[PDB]
């Protein structure tokens, strides 16, 4: 039987609904840490002895796991590079594929795929599964994008604080007009911050996408100072680990993106 080491939540819900209950996943770092703020400890080190298998995200969301497995009982440990076959965006990459629905699909794929060589016994449900779950998930796309009228206008700007949904927006047309964190899960400076204020303000971002997980104070002062109407996305990175989370977070990221589409897209009449 198989015991699947995983390091983010979206990682849990791929792997769960690729296995159902012909293997055990089980979380390399516990429930309720912020996977940007961990620090390997030494019974989260201990548990990769268990495993047979660690599912990594490689593109620079899981390091500490890196880390960890080389310091483990099987340093050696067969490992699945889950974003092999995704095209990434821009040495400096961002690492957020698991927030983009076709990003997904291919890291399913090859993870039931990578599974199947593991447990062969097992490859027939592994591929099996990953096709059901790919088809719930090109569905939780076609009913957000459904819900679009018109597409945003020329000067539809946006902004994130973190640099996590370049991938998401792009299966609307959009890009991220600024990120407001200078590094990946780095807090800017004050002198930082009202740079990014300033670019805002001079190029007429429209939204900003700040974060439903692990929120930031400087977010009011952004808001109060550009005016910008502000939204929130999910990482999905807090609280506990299921099947069903990714696939239950992503929908509301649809919708938001949706809803803050549509309240710029506001028609009026007469006169
Ligand atoms: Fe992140």
């Amino acid at each position: 039987r198989l015991r699947i080491g995983i390091t983010l939540h979206p990682y849990y819900s791929y792997v769960s609904n690729i296995v159902g209950d012909k293997a055990e996943v089980v979380p390399l770092i516990p429930a309720g840490f912020n996977p940007h703020a961990y620090e390997p400890r030494a019974e989260d080190i201990k548990r990769i002895g268990t495993l047979d298998v660690v599912v990594l995200n490689g593109v620079g969301h899981d390091d500490f796991a890196e880390r960890m497995i080389a310091s483990s009982e099987k340093p050696g440990i067969p490992v699945i590079e889950a974003n092999a076959k995704v095209p990434l965006l821009a040495k400096v990459v961002n690492p957020h594929t698991f927030l983009s629905i076709s990003a997904s699909i291919t890291q399913v794929n090859t993870i039931a795929r990578e599974l199947g060589k593991l447990d062969p016994a097992n490859a027939k449900a592994y591929t099996r599964n990953a096709r059901a779950y790919a088809k719930r998930l090109r569905a939780l796309r076609a009913d957000a994008l459904a819900r679009l009228n018109k597409a945003p206008a020329a000067d539809f700007r946006v902004a994130t604080i973190h640099g996590a949904y370049d991938y998401l927006l792009r299966e609307f047309g959009l890009e991220v007009t600024a990120v407001v964190e200078p590094a990946h899960g780095i807090e800017p400076s004050p002198s930082q911050l009202k740079k990014t204020i300033d670019q805002l303000k001079a190029l007429d971002v429209k939204v900003i996408f700040s974060e439903i997980d692990f929120p930031s104070t400087y977010v009011e002062t952004i808001q109060r100072e550009s005016g910008v109407k502000l939204y929130s996305l999910s990482h999905i990175s807090y609280g506990d680990y299921s099947a069903g989370k990714y696939e239950e977070e992503m929908a509301r990221n649809l919708d938001t993106v949706v809803r803050a589409i549509q309240e710029s897209g506001a028609e009026i009449l007469y006169f």
